[PDB]
């Protein structure tokens, strides 16, 4: 044996390789969704690579969700609870001097602290449960960027309260409990309110990243004869209907001549993606009041103060089933086991609360801006009335369902999709050149395929599929959908021993009626309306699909659709800036 | 109150934050291996990452002097190549099977160094400081100099691989997160050893900086330094460095290869530039020159006569056994000479000059360089280091002869002193030639314990002016008088007794041959004075007074190597903070 | 329109030249290159990085670069590179060495097979480390040595 030697010669090259090549390490990334309906964490894992003289960066295709957190209080609740105590009960109906509330900053902090402690703990619970001991070492070492972004739920919030809150939130994120050893941190670029358009663009980025349509390599890019990087497949647009807002985003087919008023976003120019990625001009617009909860409250207020539908105390609703009936208010509906519908009068759980609160005559946004007052009134909110009144549906005792889809559609059309005045709190959408959903496809349009997302939107299509009213291979044909919805929404509601039941026409079967599906027909109408406007556009999307997540290369999805992944990618993709903030500055900055 | 509470918090998240960092430079010099523990102020700013304030760099502890890397390696070779590999052909490919054991031996040394560092950190830092230091990680730069620069075969670079792996696996118990990489921890060339020392000097004396205090952008867009950058001379254990910037636009011979600070990546673009001559000479250090001087002097007939070697660089009345072995001056005034080969001051040179070192075996010119200094590569080690036909060395205390012997032996040798391919490739064979070829009005600072003791001693006895400015002939006078001294044994031990009833001082192991160094200084100043340009002035210094008053750090190459890395902010931020210690996982 | 970079490089013929004369000449050469006749309209220019004496090793390394560029052995794209599992860019084909015998000198240049343990005296050049090629190109440690007196003449 003179191979005791060959082992030495390797021993050295082994060690030489080690100090000359890149090393991979695992990092945690936390996106806290401070959406309208709730505040909740999303915990991501990612593979980082450090190379000699090159620093450290994240492999974007390695980003994967590993836990979606419990749904805690939205930031509105925190803020309005604060105001209740320190501005006095029923500030929604009185002039409140805002300079006075600066002396209660510490207490805002306190209340925020309560929420954040839950979020922190919940994140940590997900990390501890999902990661083996070896993975934990790498994650605790590298620090854990936290991106908390508020969306529609607090986008409309008045005075300076929302931005003050974010200051306090960031300070809270940056002082994590030392006991668990995960080193959370953030900065004012990661943790902030995101605009409607950003909410849209990030969702667009997520979709095209996960579906492997958008990337920088030769797999997903071609540099053309003329030096411009193109995407090999067409980037796909997205439609996301949330709790309080909906986003419509699509890339324009290249060289579309736009009206001067229509303000499209260029991905490179606007620093959404780095220069080395393909570019596109994309339309991204977000509509307040178009979300499930928002639209629900407004739809009732508007329908049931119109004569065609309100007649001597009874409001006939084309979007609710024959046989269904409920108390007349926008309050939260619980479908009880005995088939009755219970409506919660607690103002906070009333689905008009956001819009009613924005429309206060004592909110400077209305007080000084008549155009905003006009927008409120047109949707039957009178800013001069106190809150209770504002949310009250006048002269109405009960709401009875008439189950007429087409009327439902045309009511959704004139109320939500194509209103006379823009739905309130939509200065953003309007400044892009869009007042209503209607106008989006009249002004810009694209052959870009569109993916429709959101629980509601999906439940709408799934339900019709489940009952074999739609093709399994449903491609987006509007008239086919209108047919299925027409039949389905005709259903009669029948109380049985096993509770309330939706019974389909022509002995075609049934399903239980519950708190989530009772008004699902409205969303079917919304979908139909929206597909009709699309189909009327100068360009029409090559196809349309409904999806919740995208199958990963493995087969199983790496993450959910939404803006979460997008916001991560928006930051980590600028490798030099990210390396600086995430690793150089890092958590050690907090000292 | 609330309105402030908010702006307070707003300022916090919008401005830069200061944090303390530890930096460790381990000096793997010829005489020993030792830590130097530095503190520095880091600043992180939103979107700008993190960097070090260079003016905040300060030494906070110089460590204990442990075994040099030569010892580690030769101790390794003794065991695994067999005793007395210095005198036999040793097949180098065979020693690859003993890598693990080299590791083992290195581990012993590094554990001491780590522990010592930690001891310094714990003792110097309060609890609040400790938190910041443990959090940011601790870059370690271990750089070997002349002690191992001459080491043969592949052993030295293998060792460095193992050293880095050891630095990168620190004990978790103390919580300080040491790390390194192949740029920070490595052998440094002679010229680098020079340049860093040059950088240190001009940094600490606030001659070199980027701001308006120390720079002017001229009419033509070039950044100049406001004060003249100063050159340095450092005489270490085994080598000496000479470094000086050239007055701008000096036409050099094509063979003289000067270094440009920007061009050669020594300093970042935003600092003033200069072309600087930096050359390092093996055998010119205190210990190296000591052994070589004896071998050469005492095999010359003028000095060796029937067993007795008359040394002009040793005092009248002093005498010692005839070898290059380490000299202990005993309390009873005798001089004891250690025959242990390892403690013999010819060991490095004698080892390099093996006929079985490929550097000699295949390169006749290197053989010739050995032989010219009375090392015969074909003889076994003991013989090579032996001074032939010599029993005792007696001092004759004649300074001028000492000077002229230092001149021909060390400063202006026929052939270049061995192991100096580096110096030579720069265009310099000998110290002599440096000032013949390039020269500069740049003022010069002389550094090194030896060099300093030389001037201090003459000062202490009032033979030199307190305000000594570098006048050669004044120095030659003082040295002439001093080196004339007679050595007298008294009850209180051996005593150096000055002429003309001029006082006295104890003779000890450090000062017994100090006259040599006085001769070296005189020789060097003479060559300087003969240059086409002459340095505006010359001074001797150990450290530079900080802005406070007290010195921030020592002269040397330590600060320079830190500055060389941290000054490239983007690269440093990347390596020190982004990759950092977390890389080791 | 674009201007015409000029790189004038002296090799072995004047590498050995004594005193300061050769570098003085290069100053004057550059000033001459930078004052071209306006009549022909080609806008020649240079600077002290392009126009200079090149060392033997550079003379070697540039020749090595030429060879592997022209034979399409050396490049940065997926045609001529693979990024390995461990993040290091490799060349797909082996880089080839060169031997050039000129008038006054000969060059011998070759890349080392990766992880060759060299004697401490043997000083190999790393292409990235020594700024010969940019970071995005594959790296190699290459031996490049030039011998005066070995040329034909
Ligand atoms: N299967 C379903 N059927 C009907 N409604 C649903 C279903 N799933 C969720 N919803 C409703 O749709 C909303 C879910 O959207 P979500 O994106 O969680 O809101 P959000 O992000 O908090 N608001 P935003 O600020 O617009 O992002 C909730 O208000 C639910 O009541
Ligand atoms: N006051 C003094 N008087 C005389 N000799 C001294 C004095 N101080 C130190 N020395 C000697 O000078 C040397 C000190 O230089 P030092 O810089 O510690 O060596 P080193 O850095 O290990 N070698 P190098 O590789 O050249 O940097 C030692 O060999 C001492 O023996
Ligand atoms: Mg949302
Ligand atoms: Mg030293
Ligand atoms: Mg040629």
């Amino acid at each position: 044996t003179e191979k005791r030697i060959n082992v030495g010669k390797k021993h050295l090259q082994t060690l030489r390789n080690l100090e000359t090549r890149c090393h991979d390490s695992l990092q945690a990334l936390v996106v806290i969704d401070a959406g309208s309906s709730s505040t909740r964490t999303n915990v991501f894992l990612a593979k980082t690579r450090s190379c000699p003289n090159k620093g450290r960066s994240i492999d974007p295709d390695s980003i994967q969700l590993i836990g979606a957190g419990k749904r805690f209080a939205g930031l509105r609740v925190v803020l309005e609870e604060w105001l209740d105590t320190y501005a006095g009960k029923d500030w929604e109906s009185r002039p409140v001097d805002a300079r006075l509330l600066f002396q209660y900053v510490p207490q805002m902090h306190e209340g925020a602290k309560k929420l954040m402690q839950l979020l922190e703990e919940d994140t940590v619970a997900i990390l501890d449960s999902q990661l083996n001991e070896k993975q934990k070492v790498q994650v605790k070492a590298l620090g854990i960027p936290v991106m908390l972004c508020s969306t529609a739920g607090v986008r409309d919030f008045h005075e300076w309260y929302r931005d003050a809150l974010f200051v306090l939130l960031r300070h809270l994120i940056n002082n994590p409990s030392p006991a668990h050893g995960y080193k959370f941190f953030t900065n004012p670029f990661w943790t902030r309110p995101i605009t409607g358009a950003e909410e849209g663009l990030f969702a667009f980025i997520t979709l095209n990243h996960l579906s492997r349509r958008l990337g920088e390599d030769p797999a997903r890019s071609m540099i053309d004869e003329y030096g411009v990087k193109q995407s090999r497949n067409d980037l796909a647009g997205v439609v996301e209907v949330g709790g309080a807002s909906a986003q419509i985003v699509f890339p324009l087919q290249e060289g579309t001549v736009l009206p001067s008023s229509v303000r499209a976003v260029n991905l490179q120019r606007e620093r959404l993606l780095p220069e080395r990625y393909p570019s596109a001009d994309v339309v991204s617009v977000s509509f307040m009041q178009l979300g499930m909860a928002s639209s629900a409250g407004l739809f009732l207020k508007e329908l049931c103060s119109n004569d065609e539908f309100l007649q001597g105390g009874i409001c006939s609703n084309p979007c609710l089933f024959k046989g269904f009936q409920q108390s007349c208010s926008a309050g939260e509906v619980e479908v009880r086991p005995d088939g009755s519908a219970s409506v919660n009068e607690d103002v906070r759980k009333n689905r008009l609360k956001p819009l009613a609160t924005y429309c206060s005559v004592n909110n400077p946004e209305i007080s000084f801006k008549v155009t905003n007052e006009m927008q409120c009134r047109e949707n039957s909110i009178d800013p001069t009335k106190p809150l209770a009144e504002r949310m009250k549906i006048e002269n109405c005792s009960i709401i009875k369902g008439t189950g007429n889809f087409d009327k439902c559609v045309s009511q959704v059309e004139s109320i939500l999709v194509a209103p006379k005045l823009p739905l309130p709190a939509n200065i953003e959408a309007a400044s892009s050149g869009f007042e209503s959903v209607d106008q989006v496809f009249r002004f810009a349009s694209s052959t870009a395929p569109m993916i429709v997302t959101g629980g509601g939107m999906l439940a709408a299509i799934n339900t019709l599929k489940d009952h074999r009213l739609l093709r399994s291979d449903f491609s987006g044909d509007v008239e086919e959908l209108a047919e299925a919805a027409r039949e389905f929404c005709s259903s009669e509601v029948i109380i049985r021993t096993d509770g309330p039941v939706i019974q389909l026409p022509n002995a075609r079967g049934e399903q239980k009626l519950n708190s989530l599906n009772f008004d699902l027909c409205k969303t079917m109408a919304l979908t139909v309306s929206l597909l009709r406007h699309m189909a009327a556009g100068e360009n029409q999307p090559s196809f349309i699909k409904w999806e919740k997540s995208i199958a990963g290369p493995d087969g199983k999805p790496l993450a959910d659709l939404g803006w979460q992944v997008g916001v991560i990618l928006h930051h980590v993709l600028f490798t030099e800036e990210w390396g600086r903030n995430a690793y150089e500055a890092g958590y050690s900055h907090n000292l």
